[PDB]
């Protein structure tokens, strides 16, 4: 009754059927990633674009291990993706299958896989510095787009950036298609397993996920990136001591390969006051103005 | 679920809005409900540091529960999220530290539009002004829609009038009592404005963007009626609901141009996806303008 | 050769034919305004919008008194109008007739005529203050639109604002359809007859027409408006003394009916430094923030 | 004619761009023409007040006429009008008072793209990078088009390379001599880059938005050729022009993916209105990306 202005979230809202696509026009292939309850699969879609009779795509789907909770999560993801719109630097929705079977969410296939692996298998023969400047600019633009659509990414990290042609990087939601009890980057806090080393303190202590929370993670991502795929706070486990250190204001030092301008952005992203952190729009404009330096 | 849309009521309070409450004076109550009220006030140095202006302040009565404190704070965070527009009542500032929460918004000197239409029903202000009211309220809703917001009580009684012939959509939440207003009627758990609500909202309790358009149609009807009451004479009971489901509708207001009536009708399509969107309603009007 | 970045003006560019409309579907009626070389005519257009079989429109056309120079001016106007786009607060292009006869430019008809006349025939029974606030806001929005499309109006003045339904005002180009040797508001300077009392000094002395030049005229328009249709610098002829006065920095005083906020805008519009003048976007935002005062 | 579009070269010089020339040092010449040059330079306190950066400064030689002073000042006012974008060389500041006009823009450390392609023609940098170059240059042109600007000399030789794998469209006006470059050839009054010009530009001297797209096609051809010369072997004479009118075209570069070739072909449509716009070319590529 009170407060007549109610924000409507695209999750709670009709599924637009312009996305629906015949499940008899998909051929599933090798799995690309799986969690306990879901998986992303490589596939061929026939007649998805009138120019490409057969294009490789990725399909997100649940495993028969999955309950009602998961089935709704996948539909929410589909709905969310359906409202975002397209941008070069995210993985885009191509279509879905809801009628006549389990829900299938069809998105872009990114042939070069994810950025962390790429960075690590390349740590030796060091792809060079300019590619790394390019990736951080592109990820910034992609976060700026998500933020202009009022959207937050609650797991920004090199392991969720994918690589495709034209040297393009794309931000990705891996939800459900990743097993986190097996990954030490995810650690128990409260009920959940979270990526706390990528998380802003206000997110860890006060459970607040703002737009500036993402900017912190972007900072950890830059460190991740210029370290060529190393872990954040390398060697140190997440525990009482860590939380205390983050709270007191201790920060990581510059990676050996970060130019001075980037570490500079890193540091401001990690300001304890969220309000002193740059926005993604500012990061993008900063990288563009300083590109010749 | 990595991707998540931010809810405005979850964001932290932005201190850019903070305003010293020793710069406020209170005057007469504009509206009161069970748990809160809206008071006329003076704020010094609010826009210009030189100057003083009249504003409206919304606040809780001493008998407010945590649910009402949350409602008032949510009202504030939504307003802050929306930003400014000429056709809503805007947030001007808040007092949060040093006492009860105060939400400062625009004062609208001419009062609400329903009362204005009734007191003007005698002389007939002309049809050109009712056109402007239509256009402005649609512009205001198109704007709320664009920020992904819905209004739960769009009705001439929640539309305010200010200078420059400007009309503003307003959230009267918490500052109206309804237990004695025939327009609000018990259904299920709550008291609701049923004559203004779309059928799918009454039944399945679906509040969406197309629900508002329905209410816009009922508004257009109030408007070109000069503030007569909707579905006049009919009480709300089983008879009423059953009839609305079976396609029952109001006929054209005596003073509506046929086109505006056609928009009303399209607003009342039983099928939510056949109703116009506000953006479309704006664009219609912006051509029904030269003809 | 030098300078490879060349701005292309919509005047010099192909006429898009999506505007072309059959001249056998127009019936000309009474003239609304004429110059020596052209005129605007009231007309009926059959089948212009599928909803209105017969709507009144305005048609701009040359008189047989007109030379090649004028014929090109009218086509330039048509081209300009064709690129602007629509906005509620200007008079919009509806179509043209180029093939099989003289050029005809079809625009919106505004039933209540122009604002200056309206203001003057209403000076006695004083339509009230709130309508005047509304007109200045609407004209500001219309200038803001023109400026966002990089367009300037070189004759902004109450005599070029038209009135239509819904209490809507619309900015208008009267070019060619007005005789200026008969109107004392237009006065000789150099070769041309110009509206110098509406013109910014940098426009008068240095022949520079910027976006802030328009803002000056907007200021004179507000004065014109809150004086209920009086002439600017009433009684004083344009001559050496006037130019000197404008140059030294003398300004008009507030009209008897201008609220303090408006005269305030007036004054800043008339700053001798163009750079200290508000932009139309700022004027609009100022009027909106202060609307409750 | 009351409505008039502002030409950027007519606007007054904006002093927000002014920069003290005692904060500049000059180094080596990057490029020189008959009447002017572009020099490598250091500017202190240009972006950060703390710091120094390398920039490029464009200026007139002592033998420049009023037409060249105007060209240089027009270059400056156009750049100021366009504003920033990642894919053009941007204006950083100007020195106008206290001596000759100096136009400060971005230094691009890797030099021009034509030379880069040739020196890389040996090893084969891969096809993924040529895709990025295509996309970036189209993004840059789409941007110039959106500000209603045309480029009179779009060619790999006027595309510069900087950090982050970024390519930037550049105006080399005044800082190249052409009297000895076979790529510029006398036609009528001027020396022109004819192999890059659309047919309607050579004849009726029509320079429009669709003329640029033609040149973009020739660029795509240079690009996937690794900087071979266009219409290789053929000199420009009556033979040449007559053939271009009668539909003569280049065939696919040995290393072009078929789709990119299809865009080249559509860029070379004799009918200006059949050619894609840059906005369309961007959007194509942004899907030819996952396949
Ligand atoms: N081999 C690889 O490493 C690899 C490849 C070639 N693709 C992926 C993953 C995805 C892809 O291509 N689209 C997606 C959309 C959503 C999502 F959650 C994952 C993916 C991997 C891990
Ligand atoms: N009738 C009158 O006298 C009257 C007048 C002159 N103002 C109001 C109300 C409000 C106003 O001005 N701003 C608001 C902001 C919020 C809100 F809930 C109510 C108001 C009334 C009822
Ligand atoms: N009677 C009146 O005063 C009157 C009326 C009813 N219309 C006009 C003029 C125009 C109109 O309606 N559209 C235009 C479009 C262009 C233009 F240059 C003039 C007009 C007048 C002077
Ligand atoms: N080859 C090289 O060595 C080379 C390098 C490293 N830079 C340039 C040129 C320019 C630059 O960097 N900015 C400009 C801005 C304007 C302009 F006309 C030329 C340049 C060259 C030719």
């Amino acid at each position: 009754n009170g407060n007549n202005y109610v924000y409507i979230d695209p999750t709670q809202l009709p599924y637009d059927h312009k996305w629906e696509f015949p499940r008899n026009r998909l051929s599933f292939g090798k799995t690309l990633g799986a969690g306990a309850f879901g998986k992303v699969v490589e596939a061929t879609a026939y007649g998805l674009i009138k120019s490409d009779a057969a294009m490789t795509v990725a399909v997100k789907m649940l495993k028969p291990s999955a309950h009602l909770t998961e089935r709704e999560a996948l539909m929410s993801e589909l709905k969310v993706l359906s409202y975002l719109g397209n941008h070069m630097n995210i993985v885009n929705l191509l279509g879905a299958c809801t009628i006549g079977g389990p829900t299938l969410v069809i998105t872009e296939y990114c042939c070069y896989g994810d950025l962390l692996n790429f960075l690590r298998r390349k740590r030796d023969s060091f792809l060079d510095l300019e590619d790394l400047l390019s990736f951080s600019y592109q990820v910034a633009k992609g976060m700026a787009f998500l933020a202009s659509k009022n959207c937050i990414h609650r797991d920004l990290a090199a392991r969720n950036i994918l690589l495709t042609h034209g040297r393009i990087t794309k931000i990705c939601d891996f939800g459900l298609a990743r097993h986190i009890k097996n990954d030490s980057n995810y650690v128990v806090k409260g009920n959940a397993r979270l990526p706390v080393k990528w998380m802003a303190p206000e997110s860890i202590f006060n459970c607040v996920y703002t737009f500036e929370s993402d900017v912190w993670s972007y900072g950890i991502f830059l460190w991740e990136l210029f370290s060529l795929g190393s872990s954040p706070y390398p060697g140190m486990p997440v525990d009482s001591k860590f939380y205390k250190m983050i709270k007191e204001g201790f920060r990581m030092l510059s990676p050996e390969h970060a130019p001075a301008e980037m570490y500079d952005i890193m540091k401001t992203c990690w300001d304890a006051d969220p309000l002193k952190r740059p926005t993604f729009k500012q990061i993008v404009q900063l990288i563009e103005k300083q590109i010749s330096e």
